[PDB]
DNA sequence: AAATTTGTTTGAATTTTGAGCAAATTT
DNA sequence: AAATTTGCTCAAAATTCAAACAAATTT
């Protein structure tokens, strides 16, 4: 009865395909490309904060999307993200989302 | 500007760079909408592993295998990139 | 007026980190 | 044969957490 959804498939992103078709690709892949394209542009010097730097542009959306989900309700918020509320404020704070 | 960029294209077959997070955004309103009230629990780790995974991929592919510039490239501990790598089985 | 959330502290649990070392691998 | 990296400890620095609670706010 139920389809098997796999993890890389709850995520998505609209692309388009070689029959310029409209079709759902994991986020994965969107990180994916991102950074393939980033190792590209270094022509060639050194990297030491790609992990924040790309952490940083994954929590920015998600605290955004989840707030708006919430309407501004932190406790909710931090609850269905699965973080101590804390924490949640503290990362609030790091991108100004207050 | 953004180092993080992907690639789209519009209806005049245009390509085009927008920011990663901009896809990260959209992924999530459509994962929100999907899902008609039923509760989301650790949506930050869902988040997290989704991208974890194919950061460690791309990272020890440049590096070709080698975990000590990869975590240096990264700005993360040795141990710590161990670890991620035995959470998600890739090792 | 009740119930819930916020803003904040406190201290314990967990995670990350740096450093050190023989063994293995790469150069 | 030298240099680097790995696999592994140890403990200590840092971050995350839960548990308060009054004051504020939302219902």
């Amino acid at each position: 009865m139920f389809e098997q959804r796999v993890n890389s498939d709850v995520l998505t992103v609209s692309t388009v395909n070689s029959q310029d078709q409209v079709t759902q690709k994991p986020l994965r892949d969107s990180v994916k490309q991102a950074l393939k394209n980033y190792f590209a542009q270094l022509n060639g010097q050194d990297v030491n904060d790609l992990y924040e730097l790309v952490l940083a542009e994954v929590e920015q959306p998600l605290l955004d999307m989840v707030m708006q989900y919430t309407r501004g309700n932190q406790t909710r918020a931090a609850l269905m993200m699965g973080i101590n509320r804390g924490t949640l404020r503290k990362k609030l704070k790091k991108y100004g989302m207050n």
